[PDB]
């Protein structure tokens, strides 16, 4: 019926991501507070609903907010840079099943992610010739008056 997988959280200065393993998102219904509150999403690909909630120690502005999904839901909130935020979750006690960690949103502390994947090629157009030769057909000819004699 419900539905927890993998949610991996990173964060940068001003922003955190959401990175959400969810396929086929559907129906997706998000109620945030920048304290706490609980999400809602249908799973396309299953046929199951999804729901997590989220209870914040830090404090969020619910206003930045980005969904950008590849085969997966990443959603980028901005956390109001009010003080100190030393934990996200407020309930630090009880960390729900389905937290995890992203290895690939984390700030990156000076590594690179353009190692020849910036690889394009196009299918583009050069000489046309086509040309052709062309033979006369035929030049056989009957040399002789061969002819059977009595």
């Amino acid at each position: 019926s419900s539905r927890n997988p993998e949610v991996l959280w990173a964060q940068r200065s001003d922003k955190v991501y959401l990175t959400v393993a969810l396929p086929d998102a559907k129906d997706i219904s998000v109620k945030c507070e920048p304290q706490g509150l609980f999400s809602f999403s249908a799973l396309g690909a299953q046929g199951e609903r999804f729901e997590f909630s989220l209870e914040l120690y830090g404090k969020i502005m619910t206003e930045y907010r980005k969904n950008v999904g590849l085969r997966n839901i990443i959603f980028s909130i901005q956390k109001e840079e009010r003080s100190w935020w030393t934990r996200l979750l407020k309930s630090e006690e009880k960390p729900a099943p389905y937290i995890k960690v992203d290895w690939n949103k984390w700030c990156d502390e000076d590594e690179e992610v353009n190692s020849e994947t910036a690889s394009d090629d196009e299918s583009a157009f050069v000489n046309q010739d086509s040309e052709s030769s062309d033979d006369d057909g035929l030049l056989y000819l009957p040399d002789l008056e061969k002819a059977r004699n009595k």
